[PDB]
């Protein structure tokens, strides 16, 4: 898939939008 989407999944798991932090793309 990519590196950055799985850094996305975890992400947004760790803190998506507005949940967290700013997105890993």
């Amino acid at each position: 898939e990519e590196e950055a989407v799985r850094l996305y999944i975890q992400w947004l798991k760790e803190g998506g939008p507005s949940s967290g932090r700013p997105p890993p793309s």
